[PDB]
């Protein structure tokens, strides 16, 4: 029934038919993105129109197309040809991953470089890396991937332990041409293996871990109806899934007494970027937008009971399209479960004699994705007390290089001869805000120190100040941990019982933002990553902080172009974009497989309720 | 056997006998602190000497004494009389809590103030608050508590909902004199109750929560021997307990292969301070050092199975002394258990075909304390991957006032007429460091941004810089979240297999430090709280960042006096003192009982191991 339901296999099959019949899905076509569109603002008509957006690539060199299709009315609504020199290339196709290795394998320049290093071409893996935009004019308008080589000693060897440094190639994957092969010198290929399942490396496995059993004898406290609608402990929401963004949360609301109160209309991680800080020409171009260039949702793992998700797990199996329009299920791609979260509130009172303890719990919605060497878990948490939290868990294998004899200011040594270049992992959360409805505003809250003097005779006073952001041109904000800076999203037309506007406070981790020089190509293409907080006026077509076509776009699209409209955001339908990230100086302990590190943010009620909303929780 | 064992009831009984026989425990004496001393540096003699430190108060007005006693040799080792005008008063006694209310209850000035407000004296509770040091010369050398009044409507009423503002009294608790009664005006006593167990307030309790069952069918993975020695997943440590500091961790070590490697010699929360930012004369003096003035360990809760600690719990019941030297057990005062902690490492490799997932877990050691309106949980976490984390959980009831008509810049409104003054909760962790032994140094690590130019042609490079702290006068450091500032404790004489010094990295939360004016009394008494990180050379008598006698000390003792020695700390026996805290602007949701908020820090291995130390963890 719900217009926010997950796309079904049948809907995917209808899209493929419509595209085929219209002539848009010939044997040289490939679907590079397919996703359902959100209902437009004003869905109070109940005239459901399930519409899908499709990016269509042409392997013969014709111009790609962007196509909108209505599965409700079996019709192509629009179909535009794209000038990719202008608006950017389409996302990397999964079938292009192996094309870089196969093309290089017959190139005389490539074979010459491998032969000088005594490497058998059949043992050499090539990572298919996004190209970015730099100085090479011949790349404008062409579909380019760059290749870095790793040696596999045998089919089960971890190739990441054996980078082939001093060597890179650029490949045109449509015309099937190797445009450049750059060989800046020979580096020893690091010899040690990094096979973390080899008993010679692991040693004897521990026998000291006793099992932990988490069970729910009466089942879980949450209900799922309509495939993806969740109700849990006064929370209500719909779990969506998009092949680009991954898990998306719709219509987050809280049942406060008899009233369903909206909080967030749409929550997603709308982009991520991994910039590398090694100035070597072999890698100085290296930045991948896992979300925008590769699409993190299509690489979601199938999560196993007991290993990936522990406890009483309910699964969702979202359906996406393959490159030919066939539906494919990602079996067990989303885990959801509730977890005990310690003490929620506690007090033993000396005067009343009452002893009081209540336990907290959280609802967890998660998925895990793998793009090459990296693996990321995306976790959304809902807490009993109204807190919303996102957490990203970064693991997998670090991207490696040779460690130069004499050392490096931009690379960490992990093993003899083996290095790991410095890099960041930067995320963008897009929070389409709906605090008690759509009339919202953002205030920046700073702690205010006060001087000893009249009115503050003992020099103990301190205060806080709030600054309303009224127009987009002033809503590009930086963190300030020193002054405890946070941001409050409030509804000036909805007041609590003390006649103050209801609100939610955003708590950031205050990690460094983009480190690259502001004049760099990456600073232009990932402009969102240079600031901690952006607020825009909602608009249907303003979906991603980097724009619709990230791959090989020259920069400026997305957030910096949106905010130039300088729209009113004081009590309006607004969207908060929060940049947050990890700066990763790899350590020996990250090798040969990385223990999880984490980053995220949270939102807490700020005068949203009239008192603590967990007074009605029972005693265990 | 172990010299780090918990004090036993028998040891306490021997101390009382020794003190009695020596004439130091007459009927006018009260023990205000009793605790075991740590072994001196160089315990490699196995000549165990269990020594105890005792603070002895005199209710008749004689000078208090500091006394060291050897239970091993049944002897008083030293006994000094204290000049409290000089070195500070002794900690607040539990039996003094009710003395402030009883003294005021017969004072004509006090009764006059209550009568003008139509308050029955039998309904008025008085909070016994530490006095600090301000302008009142008559307080120097005297034992003063200050009193703020709250109305209890009936014996089970929460008095915190009914503050009596505009009124404060100062009391001399030895001479039993009310020195001043200040009445700055009448404020309406807020009428609404805050009884969070009243069904009229809670409404019907939820019936939607299904049970979560956490069990360990084969028992826990950790072993406890000798009463308090823990072994878990290569970790080894002793859990101590001190009536001032609470849980103390001794001899934290990690079994790396065949070698037991030290990491931290002693870890504790050595002080906490709660400064208030309301400039009203009724409260502008208000700062309590829960640890130094009240002793958080003696107010530890008895933790209940299933409510406070959930799962397979092992308890410790530490023994302290009451005011007369009798032992008293704190039944179930310390909980320890292991917890599942999600994914530890995960990778699915496109080239080798290997899918790999391992789960994390943590060892938890915790206690909970209650001092008046506030309740705090102290949590130490040990993780499989070598991470050590501390977390403080703040809950209980916020300290209240009237909300002034017209509003306030320093007070939040929680209910009609009811306010909650702004304040901070600031902790000091004392980490007696022992990274692979006692030769340690601290480096400050900042991210380094680099400019586009020669050697950095694409403007993508970034780096890091480390600054060694060599002398105490340069080891007073501030946070800098913008530059990702962290601190590394390393051993320059112990190298990993890459010939780099082994180390641990301290990750701070970068919350604001002390906000008070640097010229205030609290800035002088809580000087440690004005900076994020201090490093000192280890010394036996340098135990607390505020000094031994915090109550009514005029300031300067502790850290600022220690570092003035300007001792060498470059490859020496050093102690790291980390300040961290919460700045609390109370919200409506904090009322009438606060949901838990948290703050803390963590330490992660930084080239301490030669590879990931969790390669030998088995698959669930
Ligand atoms: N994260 C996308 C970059 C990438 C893609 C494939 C292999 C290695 C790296
Ligand atoms: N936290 C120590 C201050 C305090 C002590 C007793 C009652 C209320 C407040
Ligand atoms: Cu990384
Ligand atoms: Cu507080
Ligand atoms: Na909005
Ligand atoms: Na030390």
């Amino acid at each position: 029934a719900s217009p926010f339901r997950l796309a079904s296999a049948g809907e995917i099959s209808e899209v493929q038919g419509i595209l085929r019949t219209a002539g848009l899905l010939g044997p040289e076509k490939r679907i590079a993105y397919l996703g359902v569109l959100d209902p437009a603002r004003g869905a109070g008509s109940e005239a459901e129109d399930r519409r899908f957006r499709v990016f269509i690539h042409d392997v013969s060199g014709a111009r790609p197309q962007e196509v909108t299709v209505s599965v409700t009315n079996g019709t192509v609504i629009s179909a535009v040809e794209l000038d990719t020199a202008a608006t950017g290339e389409l996302p990397v196709l999964e079938e292009e991953f192996e094309v870089v290795e196969q093309l290089l394998a017959t190139d005389e320049r490539w074979l010459k470089a491998l032969a000088a290093r005594n490497l058998d071409v059949s043992k050499v893996r090539v990572a298919p890396l996004s190209a970015g935009v730099f100085e090479y004019a011949e790349e404008r308008g062409r579909r380019i991937l760059r290749g870095l080589a790793f040696v596999q000693d045998f089919p089960e060897d971890s190739a990441w332990a054996h980078p082939v440094d001093g060597l890179v190639a650029y490949v045109d994957v449509v015309s099937k041409e190797v445009t450049r092969v750059i060989d800046t010198g020979v580096f020893p290929v690091p010899a040690e293996h990094g096979n973390y399942t080899d008993p010679e490396l692991t040693g004897p496995l521990r026998t000291t871990q006793k099992p932990i059993s988490i069970t729910q004898p009466e089942g879980p406290s949450f209900t799922v109806t309509g495939g993806n609608h969740i109700e849990w402990e006064k929370w209500s929401l719909d779990v969506g899934f998009d092949v680009r963004e991954g898990v998306v949360l719709h219509n987050i609301a809280f049942r406060d007494g008899d009233r369903l109160r909206p909080i967030i209309n749409r929550a997603s991680i709308a982009e991520m970027v991994v910039p590398y800080g090694d100035p070597s020409p072999i890698r100085s171009w290296q930045n991948y937008f896992d979300t925008g260039e590769y699409l993190v949702g299509q690489y979601a793992n199938s999560l196993e009971l007991g290993c990936d998700c522990l406890g009483d797990i309910t699964y969702l199996s979202p359906v996406i399209s393959d490159a030919f329009g066939n539906p494919r299920e990602i079996r067990n791609g989303i885990c959801m479960h509730e977890e005990d979260w310690g003490i929620l509130a506690k007090h033993s009172d000396l005067w009343s004699g009452i002893n009081y303890t209540r336990r907290n719990r959280r609802m967890v919605i998660s998925f895990f994705t793998t793009i090459g060497n990296y693996d990321y878990g995306f976790y959304w948490y809902l807490y009993l007390d109204g807190t919303i939290e996102f957490e990203a868990k970064a693991t997998g294998v670090v991207f490696t290089s040779a460690f130069p004899e004499g050392g490096s200011d931009n690379i960490s040594q992990l093993a003899p001869g083996l290095g790991a270049p410095f890099h960041q992992h930067i995320f963008s959360a897009r929070l389409d805000m709906a605090i008690d409805g759509f009339t919202n505003r953002v205030e920046e809250e700073d702690v205010v120190r006060q001087t000893m003097g009249p009115g503050n005779e003992r020099g103990n006073a301190f205060s806080r100040k709030r600054t309303v952001l009224t127009r987009e041109s002033e809503a590009v904000r930086e963190a300030d941990a020193r002054t405890g800076r946070t941001w409050i999203i409030s509804n000036p037309e909805s007041k609590n019982r003390l006649n103050e506007p209801v609100g939610y406070k955003l708590h950031a981790h205050n990690q460094p933002t983009l480190l690259a020089d502001p004049g760099s190509s990456i600073a232009r293409r990932a402009a969102f990553a240079t600031k901690d907080l952006w607020v825009t006026r909602y608009a249907d077509d303003e979906r991603y902080p980097t724009g619709d076509f990230v791959n090989q776009h020259s920069g400026g699209a997305g957030l910096p172009s949106y905010i130039a409209q300088d729209r009113d955001i004081d009590g309006q339908d607004i969207v908060v974009w929060h940049t947050f990230g990890l700066t990763h100086f790899p350590r020996v302990e990250d090798w040969p497989i990385m223990p999880v590190d984490t980053v995220g943010f949270k939102l807490r009620p700020e005068g949203f309720f009239d008192r603590s909303p967990v007074l009605d929780v029972p005693a265990n």
